[PDB]
This record gives C-alpha cells, sequence and structure tokens, in this order.
C-alpha cells in the first residue's frame, strides 16, 4: 500500500551508427573519331567510268547498277556535282572495290585500224 510513483526519465538512443560516407575512385566512357584518304590522277593512265560500269557488272546487282547509270547521267545534266555522285555511288559499291577495278582498267584491250589506202608496188621501170 501507499505508493509514491518515481516519475518518467527523458534519456534516449545516443550511441548511434558512424555517419561517413565514400565518393572514392573515378568513372568515365567515350568514343568519337573521323578519316579518310585520297590520291591525285595522272594522265597516262586510262580509267573512264562508262566503261568502269561494265567492269563492275560482274560484282553488283543489275537494278543497283541501273541506279548508278541514272545517277551517273544526271552529273551529266547537271543536276549533281561529280563527287556528291561518288558519295552515292561509295554506298553502293565501295572505295575499295574502286581502287581494285583501276588495275583490271589498265589491263584492257584496245584497237584503231585503217582501212588500206595503198596497195601498188609493180615495177618503175620505163624506156622499154
Amino acid at each position: 500500500g501507499s505508493p509514491e510513483f518515481m516519475g518518467v526519465t527523458l534519456e534516449g538512443p545516443k550511441d548511434l551508427p558512424p555517419q561517413l560516407e565514400s565518393n572514392q575512385g573515378a568513372r568515365g566512357s567515350g568514343s568519337a573519331n573521323s578519316v579518310g584518304s585520297s590520291t591525285t590522277r595522272p594522265k597516262s593512265p586510262w580509267m573512264p567510268f562508262p566503261t568502269l560500269f561494265a567492269a563492275i557488272s560482274h560484282k553488283v546487282a543489275e537494278n543497283d547498277m541501273l541506279l548508278i547509270n541514272a545517277d551517273y547521267q544526271q552529273l551529266r545534266d547537271k543536276k549533281m556535282t561529280r563527287a556528291e555522285f561518288v558519295r552515292k555511288l561509295r554506298v553502293i559499291v565501295g572505295d575499295d572495290l574502286l581502287r581494285s577495278t583501276i588495275t583490271t582498267l589498265q589491263n584492257q584491250p584496245k584497237s584503231k585500224e585503217i582501212p588500206g589506202s595503198i596497195r601498188d608496188h609493180e615495177e618503175g621501170a620505163g624506156g622499154l
């Protein structure tokens, strides 16, 4: 019997976790680049485009080279520049393939005959 009631105390948690955190190490990833190749053309060797199309006909598809002949003809009509038809050619055929045809264009046969103008050769003698 006869209580006194010891009242509510006011402590709490205080031995809390360590608060430190990392930002250690490094990070990064990427790649970007651009490359090409070019050479001048001497006058002596022989590589006209209308013959070049007949030398790749074994290496192209018939409706794919039908397009090339059309894109080359509208270059001649000044609808397009030479370099712009070449930029839409090297996506169809390829400039490595172009290079590999040059040696065959240098293998090609030719002739430029004339019909026989002179046939006389008999004896020039006189005073017989």
